[PDB]
């Protein structure tokens, strides 16, 4: 694998040299685990930087946010209870609470014997996940069996055996430095390396970019050894890391002593510690040059215990300091929330503005989004925060290196939204736009722009997150307008139709087009909204024939009939509507149709052509420049299309070409134009009328594309072409069934006149007909024949009475055509065709609620075409084109406002979104599986609380029998002596 | 449900499995019918 370990880290030999280094790899244990713990031999006096960058980059472990150290020796008896219960609470659930890190000197049979049997106790008790990490920084030296470590290449896999003054390797731990000096078997021979790893790391920052803090680090420190003080003065006297000295071991409490103060130091130096030692520098040195600070010491509370352990490291932390970090961004270094709720909340120090206005640049960063609740709620105004020096910096951090990197590889709320939406961020998204200010259009416009940004990237998992995101945005705009169309449906209209100016000038439904909502359109209110749309200027649901009569006769529109200087725009307004634009297209096609075969009947002689014909090629060529003016005029972001404004002819000749109806129109105008060329040139008459007349069917045919957009067709139409799964295997089943027949009939009856057309229609075209109730039994009996001999082959012969039966039929074994006319008969017939019934209706019932929804997306496309279409009949297309290029929509896609009714509005419709959210909130608190989360909490709290009352009962019976006695002594003393 | 207990914070199991104990462990039959008909051709 990797090969540049034995190239930089080297070793030493028996004053010494130095050379590439063995010995590497990970190392397995047969056991019970999820990983192979890494180890490494390396030499003393090399720069740690290498090896941190080696921990941290090539190995997968993550950067630390706290280094505690335990750094004793009790000699190796069993430890008393309570100091296995502060391991077994203290350095265990603040270490994997917080992501931690334990340095331990790393052997079997010393004090980290107990870490590991607390770390291997916390996580038998329970799982929560984040398992607790821990290195083993040891002598080369010690370790019992080497030989199946060293290798020059390196073992992957390494098989250990314990069995077969030396220790083992402890098997919980999940890093192994061997530190070597050269030596076999000197315990306690590497210190230096030690502490200049705990040194270098305390200069370090966190997070992603240099914002935040410098990593804290501690050395905890119970009972040692005579020479543990040393170790003490080092460290405190160097690199100033924070001591903690756990009261009541048996060498530092001589530290505890001498610190409760604030000659007697060796009545001290006796009694607290090992007695034979020597008080010669013991006194003076060893505690002098501890005892000239205190600032950095820290007594731990031996009458307060557990649970309260990351509570004393944070207070002797901070207290440490001032010998800028506060309490507040080590609090959001870390992830605890209830440190940040008991400062916050407490009424002790009342709080500033700088370190909220600090801390939550740091808050940002890390992605921490329970934290700006917190830091935002009784905090500062975000009008004092935000400003252009820090908001460059905030888009100056950028976390990844393909997604905006990439993006910009080519170069209040609202700004801070798309920023949210940009990095992928679901937790920090729904927070801003919950704080927002414009709040429907903001929903589907982040639909549009997730849609739009899940192409770009390659992987598959950032689109399982991008897909998701988008829905959930797009179903929370849908509950936001459904509680709201409740109230003033007046209201609603108004709100929808206008212009947001935060994205340019784009409406609220067009976004909702462009970005494929199914879920928007599917709902009653748009369909309601866009009902009134298309009955046009001031009509409100008249009926049908009110409509026609007043198209038939138009002094009728000026009367009591229609519902809705004065005339002049009357007459403007009735015109101007959709509905009636349609009707208009509709009669003049249907005029077209009868003009068509009025002329391809009775007219179309071999002659000069005349009027008849020249008012047909008249109207065709109207008719390809209506279909040009479409195509030309010009699809959709959702898919990655190039969008409004401008775009390349190139890619709108490669757009138009995709939507097969208008493929269908013009491969009918192009067959229309092979006839009608095909007639002017003499001699190919006949052709010309062969193509026209095939052409007249797809002329015709189109007249199912124009009644998509009405009510009562529109969802029958679409299912029609969903249901080709199944006349193909019908058509399969059929064609192979029935060949064989036919070949069968015909060797049996054996027709002595024979040619290929004869033979070939016999052969198809006659069974094809009897599945349709014609079944001639003339030419497949011989009972119903004349028996006449007029055949020259031996055997006996039969005369058919019909036509293109030959003349001549077998008789031999006839009695097998009958038979297989009845199989044949009562396959088709009878399992078929019930067969093909039951398909259509298990297909019909499943695709039919997706075909709804489908129709229901396209109907607005499909009335905003007929808008720009212009106004005049195709015999009135030629004025219509005349006003078209002499100078060279509107209606319903714009409502302009007077801006107090705007600010109005917005008013109203955020007082419904604060009202929804909370009700939405409300009713998950309420529900019947969180009371039972918080009876748990309570009575957890309630017996613990319980927990204290016990030991009071039995201190105060000894007290009680203590002054019994000394009332029976006094008393003796008294009145009995 | 014990030997989840002697094997989670117990032994090394490249210690415990050797080939005399899993002809041991072989040689115990429960049953009458399965592997000991199984083992009657063998």
């Amino acid at each position: 694998e990797q090969s540049w370990i034995p190239k930089i880290f080297k070793k030493k030999t028996c004053h010494t040299t130095e050379k590439p280094t063995d010995a590497y790899g990970e190392l397995d244990f047969t056991g019970a685990g999820r990983k192979h713990s890494n180890f490494l031999r390396l030499s003393d006096r090399t720069d740690p930087a290498a090896v941190y960058s080696l921990v941290t980059r090539t190995w997968g472990f993550r950067a630390p946010n706290l280094v505690v150290s335990v750094l004793g020796g009790s000699g190796g008896p069993v430890l008393q209870t309570w100091l296995q219960d502060l391991l077994r609470r203290g350095l265990v659930r603040a270490a994997q609470s917080t992501g931690a890190w334990i340095v331990t000197g790393g052997l079997h049979t010393g004090i980290g014997r107990h870490v590991g049997v607390a770390v291997r106790d916390h996580q038998m008790a329970s799982t929560g996940g984040t398992k607790v990490v821990a290195m083993g920084v040891a002598p080369w030296g010690v370790v019992r069996n080497r030989d199946t470590l060293i290798n020059p290449k390196g073992s992957f896999p390494a098989r250990y055996r314990w069995r077969g003054v030396q220790f083992p390797l402890d098997y919980n731990y999940s890093a192994f430095f061997l530190v070597d000096d050269g030596t076999h078997g000197c315990l306690g021979g590497e210190n230096r390396f030690r502490l200049r790893l705990e040194s270098y790391i305390s200069q370090q920052k966190t997070g992603v970019g240099g914002t935040g803090i410098d990593i804290p680090v501690l050395l905890l420190l119970i009972d040692g050894d005579e020479k543990m003080l040393t170790r003490i003065e080092n460290a405190t006297q160097a690199q100033l890391p924070c001591l903690l000295v756990a009261g009541s071991g048996g060498a530092a409490d001589c530290l505890a002593e001498t610190l409760e103060d604030t000659r007697q130091g060796e009545a001290r130096d006796r009694i607290r510690r090992f007695f034979p030692k020597g008080d010669l520098e013991v006194l003076q040195a060893q505690v002098e040059r501890i005892m000239t600070r205190k600032e950095l010491l820290t007594v731990y509370s031996s009458e307060d215990g557990s649970e309260e352990f990351e509570t004393i490291v944070l207070k002797a932390l901070v207290k440490a300091c001032g010998s800028y970090l506060d309490e507040l961004r080590l609090a959001v270094a870390w992830n605890r929330v209830d440190i940040a709720q008991s400062e916050l909340f407490r009424g002790d120090i009342q709080w500033r503005s700088f370190h909220l206005e600090a801390s939550l640049m740091d808050a940002l960063l890390n992605d921490r989004p329970e934290f700006v609740r917190l830091l935002i709620s009784h905090g500062l105004s975000l009008g004092h925060f935000l400003t252009p020096m820090r908001l460059a910096q905030l888009y100056s951090a950028a976390p990844s290196n393909s997604l905006i990197r990439n993006l910009l590889d080519q170069a209040p709320w609202s700004d801070l939204l798309l920023w949210a939406l940009l990095l992928n961020r679901a937790q920090m998204a729904m927070y801003f736009w919950e704080m927002g200010s414009n709040a429907v259009s903001s929903a589907l416009g982040a639909c549009l722009l997730l849609r739009v940004m899940a192409r770009l990237e390659p992987d598959a998992e950032e689109a399982a997150r991008r897909k998701d995101l988008a829905f959930k945005f797009e179903g929370m705009g849908v509950d936001l307008f459904g509680e709201c169309y409740r109230s003033s449906e007046v209201r609603a209209a108004r709100l929808l139709l206008r212009r947001c100016p935060l994205w340019g000038d784009a409406t609220c439904l067009q976004l909702a087009m462009q970005a494929d909502a199914r879920a928007f359109f599917a709902q009653d209110g748009v369909q309601s909204l866009l009902t009134q749309k298309w009955w046009g200027d001031m009509a409100s649901t008249t009926p049908i024939w009110a409509l026609v009569l007043a198209f038939f006769c138009p002094p009728l529109i000026y009367t009591r009939l229609i519902t809705f200087r004065r005339c002049l725009r009357r007459w403007f307004h009735f015109w101007g509507a959709p509905v009636t634009i349609f009707m208009g297209n509709v009669v003049s096609y249907l005029l077209f149709l009868l003009l068509f075969s009025r002329v391809l009947l009775v007219d179309f002689q071999p002659a000069p052509p005349g009027s008849l014909e020249l008012l047909l090629y008249f109207w065709a060529f109207t008719l390809l420049c209506e279909e040009l003016r479409q195509g030309l005029s010009g699809g959709s972001l959702a898919s990655g299309g190039p969008g409004p404004g401008h775009a390349s002819l190139s890619q709108r000749l490669r757009l138009y070409l995709a939507d097969s109806w208008n493929q269908c129109d013009l491969v009918a105008l192009t067959c229309f134009l092979l006839g009608v060329g095909c007639r002017l040139t003499p001699g190919l008459y006949h052709l010309g009328r062969t193509v026209l007349c095939i052409d007249f069917m797809v002329f015709t045919v189109r007249l199912l594309h124009i009644f998509t957009v009405n009510k009562q067709l529109g969802p029958k139409i679409v299912i029609v072409s969903k249901m080709m799964k199944d006349v193909f295997f019908f058509l399969f089943f059929l064609g192979v069934w029935l060949v064989a027949y036919g070949v069968a009939t015909e060797g049996l009856l054996r027709p002595r006149d024979s040619d290929f057309p004869s033979i070939l229609r016999r052969v198809f075209y006659r069974p094809y007909l009897q599945i349709f109730g014609q079944i001639p039994q003339e030419d497949m009996d011989v009972a119903l024949m004349e028996h006449s001999n007029c055949s020259s082959e031996p055997g006996f012969w039969a005369h058919p009475p019909g036509a293109q039966a030959g003349t001549c039929v077998s008789q031999y074994a006839n009695w097998l055509v009958v038979l297989l006319l009845v199989i044949f008969l009562l396959v088709a017939n009878i399992l078929l065709v019930n067969l093909l019934i039951a398909m259509f209706s298990y297909t019909f019932g499943k695709v039919q609620g997706n075909s709804d929804l489908y129709w229901k997306a396209q109907r607005y496309r499909l009335i905003r075409e007929f808008h720009s279409r212009p106004a005049l009949a195709p015999p009135f297309i030629v004025i219509s084109h005349l006003r078209l290029l002499l100078r060279q929509a509107l209606e319903h896609f714009r409502v302009y406002l007077s801006k107090e009714a705007e600010r109005k509005l917005l008013t109203w419709e955020s007082v419904h979104k604060e009202n929804f959210l909370l009700a939405r909130a409300r009713d998950k608190r309420e529900s019947d599986s969180e009371r039972l989360k918080r009876t748990s909490q309570k009575v957890d709290l309630a017996l613990k609380q319980l927990g204290h009352i016990r030991e009071y009962e039995q201190r105060l019976k000894v007290l009680e029998r203590e002054v019994q006695q000394c009332s029976r002594v006094l008393g003796w003393v008294a009145e009995a002596l």
